[PDB]
């Protein structure tokens, strides 16, 4: 959760037809600023897309016209937009308009002090219910940093090679085993086994619980549940199915390498435990810019006639991973 952070203004270029504004690079993000607002190297607060920013006309008067209603409280939800022909993602405001935060500097997460929350679409009914407890603390949650935020890491990972997978749009799902206990979790909570719960019901049609206890290992099968009712069903599936993308070694406190995972996925299907994996593409030796990685995000999804949300890259040592979301996808499904 780094929705509002203090960053450094990168390269600033003009925009033809209107010099009231200019285009300012913030790490891998691009963002339209008023002319005379930033100089290259200055510091400001960058608000990522999906930020929900409560209405304030001294601090956020440029969000005035897109103020909406969200959970009774009320402000502007930042999302991908084309302003005067220029693709613009996020918000970049200088430190002068935040007098209470001169004390901070680059890297500081100022989300909480600015009251920033995250907009989230209506999460469908069959994915939250009887909660047994918290997401196990001995299991890592399933978040992928955007490539736009890893500009130095991308260049220092030159030479490294990655497993490239399709980013399916559903919800994150974790089925795991610790000793005698097999469990089923959503994003932030372990759930109880009930009658129509999508996660638990998904985990039994593929018998992945009996596959985990068969492997006799403390592992965490983490994948994406997509299908009917879930996020518009972009792939046009029938029903709901689980598509694995990561396997967490509970005891070693690390993820399996993609080779370790691909060996475990086959071991499962060789023994009649039929699990699906997120679509696999050719592995990639990193050598590209952020903009050239993002240029690979668009393309066919699981349904090869629909355009995918993006891609996710996992270093073949299982230690470093990131996402790359199609910007065409974000413009098309503006409810995301
Ligand atoms: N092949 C894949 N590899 C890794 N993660 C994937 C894959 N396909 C889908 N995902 C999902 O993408 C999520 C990480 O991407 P992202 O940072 O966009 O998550 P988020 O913004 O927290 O939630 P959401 O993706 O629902 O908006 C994971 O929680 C995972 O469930
Ligand atoms: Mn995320
Ligand atoms: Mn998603
Ligand atoms: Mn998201």
């Amino acid at each position: 959760r780094k929705l509002a952070t203090i960053r450094t203004a990168g390269e600033i270029t003009p925009i033809a037809g209107a010099e009231a504004i200019e285009c300012c690079h913030v790490d891998g993000w691009t963002c339209v600023i008023k002319k005379g607002e930033f100089k290259q190297g200055d510091r400001g607060v960058y608000f990522e897309i999906d930020s929900f920013i409560k209405e304030d006309n001294d601090r956020y008067p440029m969000l005035s016209k897109q103020v909406i209603d969200y959970e009774g409280q009320r402000g502007t939800r930042l999302r991908t937009a084309r302003l005067r022909g220029q693709l613009s993602q996020g918000l970049f405001l200088p430190m002068d308009r935040f007098p209470e935060l001169a004390s901070n500097q680059v890297g500081d997460d100022v989300t909480e002090i600015l009251g920033i929350t995250k907009w989230e679409p209506p999460i469908s009914t069959n994915l939250s219910g009887e909660i047994l407890g918290e997401f196990p603390t001995f299991i890592s949650k399933t978040d992928q940093e955007a490539v736009q935020n890893l500009i130095p890491q991308i260049e220092e990972n030159k030479g490294q090679k990655f497993e490239v997978t399709v980013k399916l749009d559903g919800s994150s799902m974790t089925v795991y085993r610790k000793d005698d206990h097999i469990g089923v979790c959503g994003r932030n909570w372990e759930l109880r086994e009930t009658a129509t719960n999508a996660q638990w019901h998904a985990a039994r049609r593929n018998k992945m619980i009996e596959g985990l206890q068969f492997l006799n290992r403390n592992l965490a099968l983490q994948g994406e549940i997509i299908g009917e009712s879930i996020q518009g069903n972009l792939e046009k599936l029938k029903g709901q199915d689980f598509y694995l993308f990561d396997i967490y070694d509970i005891d070693k406190a690390q993820y399996l390498t993609p080779i370790e995972r691909q060996s475990l996925v086959k071991q499962l299907n060789d023994n009649g435990f039929t699990v699906k994996h997120v679509p696999i593409l050719d592995d990639l030796e990193l050598n590209h810019t952020a903009e050239q990685i993002l240029a690979m995000a668009d393309g066919p999804s699981l349904n090869k006639n629909v355009k995918r949300e993006g891609l996710v890259f996992k270093r073949l040592d299982g230690k470093f991973s990131f996402k790359a979301i199609s910007n065409a996808y974000l413009e098309k499904h503006k409810d995301r």
